């Protein structure tokens, strides 16, 4: 199977497989069923911003993700990620819809990673900076539902041409390039990611979520990874 390490939005609360009883954000390392959450509030139809940080030397990765209105959720775990996720790595976004749906609009992503070796500044640095999507992103690999559109959004999971959001739907966008996420004689492996998101559902409960996401460099959307898996894993093991 792949390797995955994610930061998860989860909007829909699946407490057989170890969800809190809330939407909540995550942060899973090689399972669905988080090492950490926090409870998150999905504020319907407003646009949010999700932050992920990670350095080699406090080996912390944290998350918040955050409302306009200032409302924020925030979930840290304490992992060395050199022992977790492979040298080279593909960053991505994934997002599933499952009985009840949500849009996954992505309106923007950015990420730096930077491996700081030795002395001065020998350093191997890779930023992307997305504000606007192009319907043909070549920068971008496209799996499942995922779309990019002339409106500028990235649609990771399926919405109709009325803009409802479909539910068993599931999408990911990954940067084209691999990343060196770590090396052995890196002083600093740090990386930063940022999205913000729209997350639009008619349904009570929306789901499933959106999450950032450092794979092996093949990874592909599991078989079967729609709602609860939110594309990232094969099963809720
Ligand atoms: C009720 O459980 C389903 O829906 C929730 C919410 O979307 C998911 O978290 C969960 O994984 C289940 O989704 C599966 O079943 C759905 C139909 O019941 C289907 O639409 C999904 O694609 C997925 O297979
Ligand atoms: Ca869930
Ligand atoms: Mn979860």
């Amino acid at each position: 199977a792949d390797t995955i390490v994610a930061v998860e939005l989860d909007t829909y609360p699946n407490t057989d497989i170890g969800d809190p009883d809330y939407p909540h954000i995550g942060i899973d390392i090689k399972s669905v069923r988080s090492k950490k959450t926090a409870k998150w509030n999905m504020q319907n139809g407003k646009v949010g911003t999700a932050h992920i940080i990670y350095n080699s030397v406090g080996k912390r990765l944290s998350a918040v993700v955050s409302y306009p209105n200032g409302d924020s959720a925030t979930v840290s775990y304490d992992v060395d990620l050199d022992n977790v996720l492979p040298e080279w790595v593909r960053v991505g976004l994934s997002a599933s819809t499952g009985l009840y749906k949500e849009t996954n609009t992505i309106l923007s992503w950015s990420f730096t990673s930077k491996l700081k070796s030795n002395s001065t500044h020998e350093t191997n640095a890779l930023h992307f900076m997305f504000n606007q999507f192009s319907k043909d992103q070549k920068d971008l690999i496209l799996q499942g539902d995922a779309t990019t559109g002339t409106d500028g959004n990235l649609e990771l999971t399926r919405v109709s041409s009325n803009g409802s959001p479909q539910g068993s739907s599931v999408g990911r966008a990954l940067f084209y390039a691999p990343v060196h996420i770590w090396e052995s004689s890196a002083v600093v492996a740090s990386f930063d990611a940022t999205f913000t998101f729209l997350i639009k559902s008619p349904d009570s409960h929306p789901a499933d979520g959106i999450a950032f996401f450092i794979s092996n460099i093949d990874s592909s959307i599991p078989s079967g990874s729609t709602g609860r898996l939110l594309g990232l894993f094969p099963d809720a093991n």
